[PDB]
């Protein structure tokens, strides 16, 4: 029993947690097989790059100095081609991730890492993270059997104390840009099907005061939905929520009706899995991995 | 800017997890050099947990009984001693991971990161306190048994939680890491239940002091409390009373935010008092209990 936002197990990537120098600028990379991928604003970013030499880079693992031999940039990360490949470089994957899906976070400092957390793309393509100054260059994965798949890489805080960043092909996340200028977050929504998970979970651990009898149709649901800013629900939804639907005995329609009323009364000083809010930083899947103990 | 329960990264516990095994149970260990420590309750049967004799069942094993697993290779059980509640299987080889550790035992209010594991293998990690009834809210499935709570401050590793068992209302028991249980509690079948839970008035306050640090004040007023007052009103809420140490503890934040302790007291009366109106605080609509003042200062900025 019990029920906890939980990360993956960081230690395949803090073997891989380097810090980089440029300048004045010191921020962390990712240090897989001979190449370190760090946010390319440690250094017109043609223009700035070509005038860098190679020994102009510092790269540090731990109390070792790696010397870069080659460099060059892809969209918004720049590549360090190192003289030693990293001896703990784990089975990975670079992927790209959509809104509504979780990832862990290995916030670190000076390359060293300091904090592990869980977290969801916003459907605003941010992260409402925990980054100090410093901290560019952190990482996200998930870990699928013992292959690591990294999808996030830090580059900013936006003015509201939310985050952006890029994929591991340096491609960000939103429309955002790596530069100071006017940028804000758009307006937010809830992740629908991440809250429906997440009241399967509740129903899972004993908690079941807001189910009912009704039902619902998607179209109904979906036009409550969008009056409370929440994200459209799709036949893929709902699909997605078959094997909880089955586990529980309550359709994902019969979810939906529950949620509904949630939404039109609110919790009537009750809470669900100690919360006095409609969690959505948990995915289906999520919910199956913990509710059934699945290792790494 | 930001504020979530942050846990500790967990590579250095990784590296020391164990699956071990005796007749038909398994669960895991902690392998620190060569010593792997597990829940004493490995050598039980369900049958015998309703009243165990440990000292019994143990001088029926040998070390031969005891399968110890470390990925794919078998550690061979060389010795075996019982400590409290902790059995300590002594093995041939010393783990080459083992990282820089001290064994501590904490104080309710105190949080650390637990490295859940099943079958010698980690699954997930995550951040929660030593409740004030000496329980802890995890989320642990069977099999999470010999699974570890830690610190990670600087280099070393503070072990101080080896999970045990579940209690009829879902929250968790175990012990430090020379197998004396935090509660009441006993490693048995019995009819035991958690006391009455209160809530961490020190890590309230710290918490709401880490709200004006990226903040937010919408919560403050113009009032003050003297200290019994405060703990007068806060035990009419179930709220754990507020020593004089606390105050001193929470010393620091007062003099970042330049907030006096007593006046940030009289704020969460009001907050107690009048609920939240519709508003958070950093992203919750509680009041969050679960982050000291040591953790706060770990996270926030110091601006
Ligand atoms: C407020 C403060 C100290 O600058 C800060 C506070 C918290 C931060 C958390 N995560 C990242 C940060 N860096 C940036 O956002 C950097 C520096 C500012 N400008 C800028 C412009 C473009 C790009 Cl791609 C990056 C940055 C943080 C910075
Ligand atoms: C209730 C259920 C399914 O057995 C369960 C569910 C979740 C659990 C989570 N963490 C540990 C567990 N094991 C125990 O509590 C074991 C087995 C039952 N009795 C018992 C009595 C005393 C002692 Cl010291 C240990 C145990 C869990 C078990
Ligand atoms: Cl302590």
């Amino acid at each position: 029993s019990g029920f906890r936002k939980m990360a993956f197990p960081s230690g395949k990537v803090e073997g891989c947690m380097v810090q980089v120098t440029c300048g004045t600028t010191t921020l962390n990379g990712l240090w897989l097989d001979d190449v370190v991928y760090c946010p390319r604003h440690v250094i017109n970013y043609e223009d700035l790059l070509i005038r860098k030499s190679n020994h102009n880079f510092l790269v540090q693992a731990g109390n070792v100095q790696l010397r870069v031999i080659g460099h060059s940039m892809q969209n918004c990360v720049l590549k360090l081609k190192v003289d030693t490949a990293n001896p703990k470089t784990p089975k990975y994957k670079f992927v790209r991730i959509q809104p509504g899906q979780t990832f862990s976070v290995l916030a670190c400092y000076n390359g060293s890492p300091s904090g592990v957390y869980q977290c969801a793309m916003r459907p605003n393509f941010t992260i409402k993270g925990s980054f100090l100054n410093g901290s560019c260059g952190s990482v996200g994965f998930n870990i699928d059997y013992d292959c690591v798949s990294f999808c996030y890489m830090h580059h900013m805080e936006l003015p509201t104390g939310v985050h952006a960043g890029t994929d591991l092909e340096g491609n960000f996340y939103g429309p955002f840009v790596d530069r100071q200028t006017a940028q804000a977050a758009g307006t937010d929504t809830t992740i629908t099907v991440n809250v429906l998970a997440w009241l399967y979970a509740a129903v899972i651990n004993g908690d079941r005061w807001f189910l009912n009898r009704f039902t619902t149709t998607l179209n109904d649901f979906n036009l409550v939905a969008m009056k409370y800013n929440y994200e459209p629900l799709t036949q893929d939804h709902v699909d997605i929520l078959g094997p909880l639907s089955a586990q529980t005995g309550i359709a994902v329609l019969d979810m939906c009706a529950s949620l509904k009323e949630l939404l039109q009364n609110g919790m009537n000083g009750r809470t669900i899995l100690g919360s006095a809010l409609l969690e959505d930083e948990f995915t289906p899947f999520d919910v199956v991995r913990q509710c059934s103990g699945v290792t790494f």
